[PDB]
C-alpha cells in the first residue's frame, strides 16, 4: 500500500511521482480530472467505494455522466471556481447516492502540482 495519508498538505506532490499503478496502492479514492471534470486517472480504492470499473469512466465527465449527484453549487460550483481562481484547496463531507447505495464520505480537492489538472481524493465517513 503506498503510504499517503488523506489530507496532507503536500500531497500534490506525493502524487505528482506516481504512476497508475500506484495510485491504485493509495489507502483512498483518488480520481484526477482536466478543468472541465474528464477524468484523466481513477484509481482502484475509489472503484470500491462508488462500485465503477476505472477502465470504464475513464475519458468520461465526472459531473455530467458519472456523478451527477455532484452538479450543485457545494461540489461542481466549488471546483469551477477553484478552476477559474487557480486556488483550488477544500475539504468537505458530501453524499454519494447514484446508482449506489447511499454514502457518505469526506472529499478533498486540490489543484495538482503542476496546476493544469485537479484531483479529488474520496474517502469514508
Ligand atoms: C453522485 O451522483 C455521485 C456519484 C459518484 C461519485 C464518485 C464516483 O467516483 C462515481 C460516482
Amino acid at each position: 500500500m503506498e503510504h499517503v495519508a488523506f489530507g496532507s498538505e503536500d500531497i500534490e506532490n506525493t502524487l505528482a511521482k506516481m504512476d497508475d499503478g500506484q495510485l491504485d496502492g493509495l489507502a483512498f479514492g483518488a480520481i484526477q480530472l482536466d478543468g472541465d471534470g474528464n477524468i484523466l486517472q481513477y484509481n482502484a480504492a475509489q472503484g470500491d467505494i462508488t462500485g465503477r470499473d476505472p477502465k470504464q469512466v475513464i475519458g468520461k465527465n465526472f459531473f455530467k455522466d458519472v456523478a451527477p449527484c455532484t452538479d450543485s453549487p457545494e461540489f461542481y460550483g466549488k471546483f469551477k471556481e477553484g478552476v477559474a481562481s487557480g486556488n483550488l484547496n477544500t475539504m468537505f463531507e458530501y453524499t454519494f447516492d447514484y446508482q449506489m447505495t447511499p454514502t457518505k464520505v469526506k472529499v478533498h480537492m486540490k489543484k495538482a502540482l503542476s496546476g493544469d489538472s485537479y484531483w479529488v481524493f474520496v474517502k469514508r465517513v
